[PDB]
């Protein structure tokens, strides 16, 4: 049991996100932004992203206001395909086992 909503977004930088956009920005069957949203938990408002001019970018703006998790990005980018897009966030989440 015990409820938790808060989310750990906070802590990532802008110019962690940032990269984050050109990797999903891919139109890729297993590296696009869409194929992201159905991990995470934003399938819903996939049309959204659709309309907007960068669905990639919207995403996160959209993930982050409804908590954003790290450990579901991190995630999220193993069960597709992503390589770059977990380094990134753990070159900044900490540098331990991986850094770069």
């Amino acid at each position: 049991g015990s409820s938790g909503s808060s989310g750990d977004m906070k802590q990532l930088a802008e110019d962690v996100k940032l990269q984050l956009y050109k990797l999903l920005e891919i139109p890729d069957p297993d590296k696009n932004w869409a194929t992201l949203a159905q991990k995470l938990g934003l399938g819903i408002l996939n049309n959204a992203f659709r309309l907007s001019p960068a669905p990639s970018k919207t995403l996160m703006d959209n993930y982050e206001v409804s908590g954003g998790t790290v450990r579901e990005l991190v995630e999220a980018l193993r069960q597709m395909g992503y390589t770059e897009a977990i380094e990134v966030i753990q070159a900044a989440s900490s540098s331990g086992p991986s850094s770069g």
